[PDB]
């Protein structure tokens, strides 16, 4: 049922843009997250490079503010395909 | 920096209790998620198999009750190696 990743980071690859044959715009970039997280009472570095996909006409405009160096937070669902790779499908983007 | 994953699924690999060299036990299993999500006005299938690490003694009665086929909702932060793991903070048997 529940599937929600909220993740902040710095964009490490600029949006690569395409439109589907049926007219659906898709925007793809990579978000690099790095932070200090808490577990069992000791601090530890969390690092990951998350591919993000922005699909549909709704969220495309803000995507043109996103460049390598942009700090953003992305809220959405994760999806894996296969040798498996994970993508964050953006539902909300906040420009920090 | 926000790092928060909330994921429901089913246990697809038997949980194993390991011990960190620092005296801290943890429980590892793999969590299989399969849901219908909405994108560009269409229903997308979302699937994932997430490795999950649960540390700290407070989650042991729930952890010890977990088997292959258990339906759980997991909440924590993600981290990446070489691989992606979810470091579980909250764990509920749904």
């Amino acid at each position: 049922m529940t599937n929600r990743l909220v993740l902040s980071g710095t964009v490490c690859r600029a949006p690569l843009r395409k439109v589907s044959p049926s007219g659906i715009p898709h925007c793809q970039f990579v978000l690099e997250h790095r932070s200090v997280q808490e577990a069992a009472g000791f601090h530890r570095q969390a690092w990951c490079q998350m591919p993000v996909i922005v699909s549909g006409h709704e969220n495309q405009a803000i995507t043109h503010s996103i460049t390598v160096g942009s700090r953003i937070t992305v809220q959405g669902f994760i999806s894996c395909h296969k040798l498996s790779k994970m993508v964050l499908h953006a539902e909300q983007i906040e420009l920090i």
